[PDB]
């Protein structure tokens, strides 16, 4: 479970079913989350694409990335807590990967929020 919860290398779903998921099912972890996003305007295209790169990958290919890679990318290097809604709490992502595959695929309104 350490670094990538065991249920982020299993999941099946894309990263906006995981991400609308989320959004209601762990809502001020979401919103905590878009804040910091939001905070980083610069990273945002970025951050996208990596999350779509790792859901694109096999279990096996996470848990590779999980245990010989992830730690000193550079988004890591310019925001540490880029990825930190889908690695970071185990029951937030618990909670997101139970019910994530009913959520619509691709759907990028969930990367976008605002107050």
């Amino acid at each position: 479970d350490f670094p990538i919860p065991r249920r982020m290398i299993a999941t099946t779903c894309d990263a906006e079913q995981y991400l609308a998921a989320v959004r209601d099912t762990s809502p001020v972890y979401y919103q905590r989350y878009m804040i910091d996003f939001n905070n980083h305007a610069n990273l945002q295209q970025a951050t996208i694409n990596k999350a779509h790169w790792f859901f694109s990958l096999s279990p096996a290919e996470r848990r590779d990335y999980s245990e010989h890679f992830y730690n000193g990318d550079p988004l890591t290097f310019a925001w540490v807590n880029h990825m930190k809604i889908f690695f970071n709490n185990k029951g937030v992502v618990a909670k997101g990967t139970e019910v994530c595959n009913g959520y619509p695929a691709g759907d990028m309104s969930v990367w976008n929020w605002a107050h």
